[PDB]
C-alpha cells in the first residue's frame, strides 16, 4: 500500500539504451553482418531467425564495444568520443550490461532449446580470452605466439562463432563452419593488431600496454632488449615513445613477420573453404572478398 | 595445419575467479541464503534444486559486489580492500562479468524453462535499478522518494525475487510471494541506506561512504528534499569528498533536518506491512513461518 | 614607537597592478569606449567627466577580466595566456579586486551624489547574474531562455549600463539609453556565445562548461539526449570531444536559431534607436556600425 | 517586445548568500563587535549608525573570509569545512565579491560623505596588504619584519580601522583613536600567527596551517631569517606540505630557534604601547575604558 | 678579460650540503661504525686511518640514503621527513652524488692504492646490487630466493665490505675477513626485512613501506612464491599502495604463508654460519672477539 | 655453505646498461669527442691513453645525461624519448651512478697517479655547479652574470677540462689549456641556452624553470617586470606561455645582447688560441672550426 510498483517508461530505457545508442549512431565498418550474409549463403537460415540472430550479434557488439573502451583504457572510437568520454564508466558500463541481458531476451525468440547454451558458451570463451589477455596486460608478462593464439580463439572467436553457432543451430545443414569461423577471427584479430600500428589513434594499444601480436614478435625475438616491454609498461599518450617503439619493432621485422603469418593464415582458411565447397556447397564468392579486406 | 586449439587448465580459471574468490573469503552477513531459507519453509524445494538457486544467487551476487565497487568507486568492501584495488578494475570487472555467464550456465541445471525467463527478467531489472541509480547521481539532480523506491525494487528486489522466483518455479504451490519479497528488499535497502551513515559500516564500507560515492539514498533524499532552497547537502554530494569533515558536516545538517527519525518511522511503517503481509500469508493454508520474521527483526535500528 | 608605519612605494602599486597591467598590455578588440564614443553623440558628458568614466569602466573590465578568467577555468585571454597562468590565480584575482576599489575612488572624481548609488546597484547586478549563471555550471541545471536572459541581462548589463548610466547622470540630457543597452548587452552576449562555436580556444566554453545560448536550445530541443549535457559535465579539454558536440549542435539547427534571434533582436534595437532618433536626438551612425560590427 | 526584463526573487538570493550564509552558520569568535563595544564607549555613537556599521563590518569581514579561503587555499574555516570545499571556489568567490558590494550599498545608509572615502581607502590598504602578503608567498622569499609589520598594518589594520573610523565619523569628538586601532590589528596578527602554530586553532584551522599555505607569518620570517644558512624552513614552506611530519619537523626546528620566545616578548612589547596609549587617551577627557583593556588582554598567550 | 673565474665560498657548501646535513641532524642506529669497531679488535688499524674510513663509510651511506629514499619513492627517514620532501629531489639527488665524490675524495687520504680498486669494486657492486632490486621492481616478476640474497650480497655487502676490505688494506694481517662481513651484511637485510614488517620501523620507515615500494623482499618473495596461483600479493605490490587497509591485508595473507616463521628460522641457520666462522677465526692466532658477536645478536627477533 | 656467492652474468650487465645504452643508440651532434681531437693536434696522447680518455669522457657523458635529463624534468633527448620516460626514473638513475663507477674502473687503466685526483676535482666542481644551478631554480631567486658564470665554469667545465686535464696529464707538453677549454666550455653553454628559445622541445627549458643566460638578462634588465619570472615559477608545458616569453625576452633584447656576449667571448677565445699558437704550436684549424660551429 505505502509503495505503488511503477511501470517501465520509455523515458527509462532512452536514459539506459544511451551509451549505446550514441555508439549505433556513430559510422563503422561493419563487418559482422557481412561475415553473417557470407557464412548465410551456405546456411540459408530463414529470414525471421536471421533478423534475430543480427539484432542479437549486433547488440552484443556494441555492448562489449561500450565494456572494452572502458576496460582498455580507449579515447577514441570510429573516430568520435568514446561512450565513456561523454558517460562516464559508470553509467555506459551499466549499460553494456543491460543490453547484454536485453540480448538474451532476444535470443529467447529463436525458441530453439540449445541457442541459450551455445550463447552461454560464447560468454564464457569471451571472458577466458580477455581475462588471459588482462591477467598479462596486468603483469607484465609477454606470453607465447601459441598462448596468444589461444586467447584470441577465445575472445574474437566469441562473438564471431556465436553468430555462425546460433546460425548452424537454426539452419538445416549440419557442417561445422565454426573451425572455419575460428581462423578467421584468429585472422581478423592478427589483422587489426597490425593496422593498429602501421595504418590511418596512433599507436593506441601501446598506450593501453597491449601484447598484441607484432608486439610480442618484438619482444621475444630480442630479449636482451627491455625498452619495448617498458613502454608496453609506461602506458604513453606520448607520441615520441609510440613512434619510437614503431621504429623499434620495425628494426626487429615484426610487421613482415606478422604480414607473413597473415598470408599463411589466409591459406589455411582459403584451403579450409575449398575443402567444405569441395564436398558440394556453393562458391563463395562473399567470404572469399571478405577475407580480401582483411589485409593493408 | 599452423593454430592448434588447446583447452582451458585450471591454473587459468584461478586466474579468471582471482577477484572473485577473493572477494569470497570476506566475510559476509550471509542474508540472502538466510532469506532462501526463510521461505523453503514454505517453498520446501528438494536440497538439490535449492543448492543450485543458493549457488545462483550467491555468485550473482559477489559478481554484483565486484563490479558495483567499481562502478560506485567504493574504497573497502565487507572491511577490506575492494578486489579492483588489487586486482584492478579491468581484471576485476572481467571477473564479475564471467562469473554472471557462469551463473547463467549453472542456472541451466534446473533444467527448468520458465526458470530462464525468470533469470532474464531478473537482470534486464537488476540494471534498470542501476541505471537510474547512476542516472540521478551522475545529472546531480534529486530523484523523489516514490522515484527511489521503484528504482530500489528492480535493483535490489531484482536477486530477492530471482531467489524467489527460481523457488516458486521449483515448487508446485500456486501462492505468489514476490510482493513481499519485493518489501523486504525495500527494506533491506532502506536500512541499508541508514546504517551506512548510523553505525559504527562506517568500518566496513567507510565512514558515510554513500556521500563519497553521491547515491542520492532514501535519508539523502529527504534531507535535500526538505529545505530545497539549501543546497549544501547536494552540492556535497557533487563534491564527492573523500575528507571526513565533509561527511561529519552533511551529517550533523541531516539530523537538522529530522531525516533519520523519518527513515526509521518508515521503516517502521514497512515493517508493518511485511508482517501483515507474512500473517495474510500464513493464514491461507501455510505455516506459521518464524525464520521469516526472524530476518525481519534482524532488520532494524 | 615600536612600529614606523611606512608609505606606499610604487614599486608596490607595480607589484599589485600586475595581473591589471599584464592584461592591458594585450590587444583586443576594445568595443566598450566604441560604445561610450556612440552614445556620447546623444549624451555629450563634458570631456573631464567623460575621460573619467571611460578610466573607470576599462578598469572595471580589465579586473573582472582577471576575476571571470579565473572563476571560468578560462586558459586563453586576447590570444595570450591568461594572466593567472602567469601570476597564479590568488594575487592575479587580489589584483581584480584591488583595482575595484581603485575604480571606487575613481568615480569618487565624478564628486555627483548618484554616482556611488549606481557604481553599487550595477556591482549587485553583475555578481546577481554571473551568480546564477554559476549556480546553474555547478547543478546542471539546463534553465530556459527567459532565464538565460534575465542573467545576461544583469551580468553584460552590468558593465555596459555602467558605462551609460555614469554618462547619463553626468550630462544635461534625461533620455532613459539603459532599456536600449540591455538589448544592445544581451545581444553583444548572443553573439559571443555563437562565435565561442564557430569562429577562429576552439569551443572553451564547453570546457568550462557554460549553459551558453545555442547550448540551451540544442539541450532542450530533444531533451531525450543527454549526450551535449553530459559534455558539458565532462568540461572536456580534448578537441574530439568539443567537435562531436559542435557537430550535435549544428544537427539540432540550434547556431540557424540564435542567428534568427539575433536578427530579430537587432530589429527591436533598431527601432528602439530610430524612436530615440525620431523624438529629435541627431542620427546616430556610430552605433549602427557598432551593432553591425556584432554579427557572423 | 521580446525579451521582458523581470525582477529579482528571494530564492535566487538564497542561492548567491549560499557560501556566505553557511559560513556565517558557524561560530566564530566575535572580536570585531567586541572591539566596537569596546570604543563605543568612548566614540558613543547611536544605536542605529553603530548597528549599521556592525553589519558593514560583519559582512566585509565574512566575505574576506569567504574568498581568502580560496587565495590562501585553506581546509577548514572554523572547524568546519571551508564554503568553497562544499559551493566550489567559484561560487564561493562570487558570493564573497557579492557580498562586498552589499556592504558597499549598506555603508550609504550612513548617509556620511566622509565614510565612502574611509570605506574606500580602506578596501584599498586591505588589498594592498593581502597584495603584498601574496607577493612574498609566491616569490619564496621572505619579507623582513618591518616589511611583514607594514602588510599587516595594511591587510588586518583595514578593517579594525575601518569599523573605528566609521565611528569618529558619526561621532563629534575630535580624538584619533586610529594609532590605537592598528596597534591592536598588529597584535591581533602577530597572536593570530603564533596560536596557528602552537593552540590545540590546530583543530579549528588545521595542524600549523599557515604552512601548508606558505605564508611567511611573523615566526616564520624570525626563523627563517634567524639562520638564514638553514633553508629547511624556508624550504619547507615551499612545498606547501599538507603531510603532519613535515609541519611538525618545522615546528620542531622553529623551537630551536627560540622564534616563539621571540614572538611572546614582541607581543609584550605591543601590549605596553597598546596600554601606554589607552592610558594617554583616558588621560585627556576620556572615561576609564574597561573592556578595551578586557579585550587586548583576552589576546593572550 | 671578461669572465674572471672565483672561489667557491663557504655559504655556498652549505647550500650544496643541506640535504645531507638535514639527513644527518637525524638519529642513527650506528650499526655501521660499532661493525667497524668490531672488526678493529681483530685488523687493529691505527686511529687515524680508522678515522678516515669511518668518515667515508659514514658519507657513502648517508648519501646512499639520500639517493635511495628518491629512488625507492620512500616518504620518512629515520621517522623524519625524507630529505628529498624538504629539498626536492633535484637538490637531494645533487647532494648525495656530491657526497659520494667528497668520499672518493676523501679516501685518497689513506695515500694507499689498493684502496681505490676496492672502493670502486665496492659502489660497482653496490648498484650492480640496487639494479637487479630495481630489475625486479619495475619488471614486476618475483626473484628466487637464490637471486635475492645474491642481490643483497652486492647491495648491502657492498659497504660492510667496503669498510673491512679498506681495514684489511690498511692492515697487515693475511687473514680474509670477507665472506664473514658478506654473510653478516645479508643477515642485516634480511632482518631489515622483517622488521620493515613487523615490528612498531613502523613508526621510523612508515606502516610496512616496503610494500608501497613494491620491493620483492625476502619474506614477500617467500609469500609469493610459495602460493604461485594466489596473485593478491605481487598485485598488490604492483599497486604500490599508499593506503594502510592494502597493507594490512597484505602483512594478514603473509602471515597466512607462515613466511615471517620462514624468514625467523632462515635468519637462525644463518646466525648459526656467522658463529661457526667468528669461531673458526677466533680458533687460528686470533682474539676471543666479543663485540663482534654482540652486534650479531643485537641483529635479532 | 647457505649462500653460493654467484657470478655477474652479462644480462645483468644488459640489464643494468640499459638506460645507458639506449642513449648511446640515438644519435647526436657529437662535439665532445671533436674537443678531444682538436685539442689533441696540441697534446699528442698516445693512441692506447686517449682511447682511454675519450671513452671514460663519452660513458661520463651519457651518465650525466640520463641524471640532469632526470633532474631537469626534461620530456625529449636528441629528439627521441628520453631515457627514464622508458626505464623509469629510478633504473635509469641508478645506470647512471653505475657507469660513473664503470668510468672509474676505466680511468684506473691511465695507470697514471694524478688520473683520480683529476677526476675527483672535475666531479666536485660538477655538482658544486649544477647545484648552484638548482639552488637557484628552486628558491626563484634570480642570480647575476657572475654568479651564472661562475657557476657554468663548473658545471660545463667539469666534462670539457676533465677530458683535457686527463689529456695534459697523459701528455709531455705542460701548457695549460684549461683556462680555454673553461672559455670554450662557457661559451658552448651560453650558445646551448641561446639555442634553446630561438632554434628547430620548444623552449624547453622555460619548462624546466631555467636561469639561462638571456632569461637572466631578460629578468634583470626590467626587474618591475615580474611575468617572465612567474613563468619562470609555473614551469610551463603550454606552449601559448613558452611562445609569450620568447616575446617578453626579445622585447627587451636579450638574444641581441647574448650574441654580442658570445661575440667578445669568441674574441678571448681567438686570442686566447693565437697566444698559445704564437708560443710555438702548430696552427690549429680545428678548433677553429669547432668554435665556428657554436653559432647561430
Amino acid at each position: 500500500s505505502y509503495y505503488q510498483r511503477s511501470d517501465w517508461t520509455a523515458d527509462e530505457e532512452q536514459i539506459l539504451l544511451g551509451p549505446f545508442d550514441y555508439l549505433e549512431s556513430l559510422p563503422g565498418k561493419n563487418m559482422r553482418s557481412q561475415l553473417i550474409q557470407s557464412f548465410n549463403t551456405w546456411l540459408k537460415v530463414p529470414t525471421e531467425s536471421l533478423d534475430v540472430i543480427i539484432k542479437v550479434i549486433s547488440m552484443l557488439h556494441t555492448a562489449s564495444l561500450l565494456i572494452d573502451d572502458i576496460q582498455d583504457q580507449s579515447i577514441l572510437r570510429r573516430g568520435q568520443p568514446v561512450a565513456h568520454s561523454i558517460f562516464g564508466t559508470a553509467q555506459a558500463m551499466n549499460s553494456g550490461n543491460y543490453v547484454y541481458a536485453l540480448a538474451l531476451r532476444e535470443v529467447q525468440k529463436l525458441q530453439n532449446p540449445k541457442a541459450i547454451s551455445i550463447y552461454v558458451d560464447s560468454l564464457i570463451d569471451l571472458h577466458r580470452g580477455q581475462g588471459m589477455e588482462l591477467f598479462w596486460r596486468d603483469s607484465l608478462m609477454c606470453p607465447t605466439e601459441e598462448q596468444y593464439l589461444d586467447m584470441v580463439a577465445n575472445k574474437t572467436g566469441g562473438l564471431f562463432c556465436l553468430a555462425i553457432q546460433l546460425m548452424q543451430a537454426e539452419a538445416t545443414i549440419q557442417v561445422d563452419f565454426i573451425p572455419l569461423v575460428r581462423l578467421l577471427g584468429i585472422i581478423f584479430q592478427i589483422c587489426d593488431d597490425y593496422l593498429n600500428l602501421k595504418s590511418t589513434g596512433l599507436c593506441e594499444d601501446l598506450t593501453e600496454g597491449k601484447f598484441s601480436f607484432p608486439i610480442i614478435h618484438s619482444i621475444r625475438s630480442n630479449p636482451g632488449n627491455r625498452q619495448l616491454i617498458n613502454i608496453l609498461k609506461q602506458k604513453p599518450r606520448e607520441d615520441d615513445i609510440k613512434r619510437y617503439a614503431l621504429s623499434y619493432m620495425e628494426s626487429t621485422n615484426s610487421f613482415e613477420y606478422t604480414r607473413g603469418v597473415v598470408r599463411k593464415l589466409k591459406t589455411e582458411a582459403i584451403d579450409t573453404i575449398q575443402g567444405l565447397e569441395k564436398h558440394g556447397l556453393e562458391e563463395n564468392i562473399g567470404i572469399r572478398k571478405i577475407l580480401a579486406r582483411m589485409s593493408l
